[PDB]
């Protein structure tokens, strides 16, 4: 048993609050936002060795990363932002950074009782997204 077991697994996202206000903050125009913004996503999370995999599948985009915990990766982000990331776990929480054109974004990944929770942090706005086992 091991560093992510409680987060491996099929979630399906339950509910969204501050997601449109998050994406604005990050820099996402407004056509991406509403296709975005009704997306359902399933974040399919697995491990082999010391590689953890994510996947977001939804109607909108299906985007993959694949990543070493503390250890930077180039990204393309399901809105097309070339970033620079890296993904540690901090007290059980993978913390997740992306730095682009001198801004930074955090996406934080928490169990939370039977859920998975994602807080999207980008400057002072939050976003809350709750996810369930599919
Ligand atoms: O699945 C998704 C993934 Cl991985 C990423 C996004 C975004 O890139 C976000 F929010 F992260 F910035 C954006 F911009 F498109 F909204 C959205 C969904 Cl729905």
């Amino acid at each position: 048993s091991h560093m992510c077991d409680a987060f491996v697994g099929t979630w399906k996202l339950v509910s969204s609050e501050n997601f449109d206000d998050y994406m604005k903050e990050v820099g996402v125009g407004f056509a991406t936002r509403k296709v975005a913004g009704m997306a359902k996503p399933n974040m399919i999370i697995s491990v082999n060795g010391d590689v953890i995999t994510i996947k977001s599948e939804s109607t909108f985009k299906n985007t993959e990363i694949s990543f070493i915990l503390g250890q930077e990766f180039d990204e393309v982000t399901a809105d097309d932002r070339k970033v620079k990331s890296t993904i540690t776990l901090d007290g059980g929480v993978l913390v997740h950074v992306q730095k682009w054109d001198g801004k930074s974004t955090t996406i934080k990944r928490k169990r939370e009782d039977d859920k998975l929770v994602v807080e999207c942090v980008m400057k002072g706005v939050t976003s809350t997204r709750v996810y369930e086992r599919a």
